[PDB]
């Protein structure tokens, strides 16, 4: 048992041109995709008024294929698990911070978080690194002038991810822009002379957060984008991949991983764990992260009696499985976090 994953860089609302690529992978080779999975910049702009939000030199300022699929018109046809890049419709991402389905098929894993599918654990971080962001607050509802600052990467998501692989491994970890200083583990100097422009950054070159959250969990497989090149790199047990645009070669890679068995898109426990627990940081949904308080702190009450009843609920008002919503995203938003706060206020602490 083989199971073959895509996983695609920069989209850039190119969706017919991922899926007529990817059918073409399908029956050229007669392999059948499991999934897909996007390293971000996906654009999921449902209409005109979403382009306010969408941050990109002036020639981009386009609304791609996404409102086709949103609209039903066109249909995803393979499950297409995403993060946020650096060019996205930011008001929607952060609607569903949580993550949520932008339409069928299409599953945006939020902020961040770790979803199962086939046996698999996959975690991903949007965003890219922005120093003088990275503890900035979220603020909700989303506002025009935030276009510039709500896709950069949190400080706190180091903390909200460290610990999720202490139960078991990960297997798939996703980010925007890459590790910081994965670029001196691979052929650096034959990158180097394919991009010029990489060689003044040095190691530097990276996200000092997707960094940190590598050395922590060394997942089997760190997946990047943002670069816009194709590039391979090991880091002890780790190994890095980036991917390029849509439109190019560079775009579409794919994984072939053991499968032990097939099962369907699910939250995974021990992050869902993490998310209540952590609830009081959240409680404003106004501003959040209040980081006044200590999310280690919050997360360092997890018990297994507690997190046996954590998920006991979660799958009493939500279920384990992530099934496909079509609420409208500030809907989405309210509800998710109603019954974040509902299951943490019944463990009574």
């Amino acid at each position: 048992q083989i199971q073959h994953i895509a996983i695609v860089g920069c989209v850039h609302g190119k969706y017919r041109e991922m899926y007529r690529q990817l059918s073409e992978y399908e029956k050229s080779t007669g392999k059948e995709i499991s999934f897909v999975i996007c390293t971000g910049d996906m654009q999921t702009l449902r209409y005109e008024a979403d382009l306010v939000y969408l941050k990109v030199p002036p020639k981009y300022k386009q609304m791609g294929d996404f409102h086709l699929y949103y609209e039903g018109k066109e249909k995803a046809p393979y499950l297409t698990l995403f993060i946020g890049g650096n060019h996205e419709s930011s008001n929607v991402l952060l609607h569903l911070y949580n993550g949520g389905f932008v339409c069928f098929n299409m599953y945006y894993l939020g902020v961040c978080s770790c979803i199962n599918i086939n046996g698999l654990r996959i975690v991903g971080v949007s965003g890219i690194y922005k120093s003088f962001d990275e503890k900035k607050p979220y603020t909700y509802p989303p506002s025009p002038n935030d276009v510039v600052s709500l896709f950069h990467t949190r400080n706190y998501v180091i903390q909200m991810l460290s610990n999720l692989s202490q139960s078991s491994q990960i297997d798939i970890s996703l980010s925007h822009d890459w590790p910081q200083g994965i670029v001196m583990k691979g052929n650096y100097k034959q990158l180097y002379r394919f991009q010029p422009g990489f060689k003044k950054d040095g190691a530097s070159l990276g996200s000092p957060i997707n960094k940190v959250i590598l050395n922590t969990l060394k997942p089997k497989y760190w997946i990047s984008g943002h670069m816009h090149c194709e590039y391979h790199a090991e880091e002890g047990p780790t190994h890095f991949i980036a991917l390029g645009k849509i439109g190019y070669k560079n775009a579409i890679s794919y994984l072939d991983l053991p499968l032990k068995q097939k099962t369907d898109l699910e939250y995974d426990k021990d992050w869902v764990c993490n998310l209540i627990m952590t609830w009081p940081a959240f409680s404003n949904k106004a501003q959040f992260p209040d980081l006044s308080y200590s999310i280690s702190e919050l997360l360092s009450k997890r018990t297994k009696e507690l997190d046996k009843k954590i998920i006991e609920l979660w799958e009493k008002y939500i279920g384990l499985k992530i099934i496909y919503d079509s609420d409208t995203f500030d809907i989405q938003f309210t509800s998710r976090r109603f019954y974040i706060e509902k299951i943490y206020n019944e463990l009574n602490i």
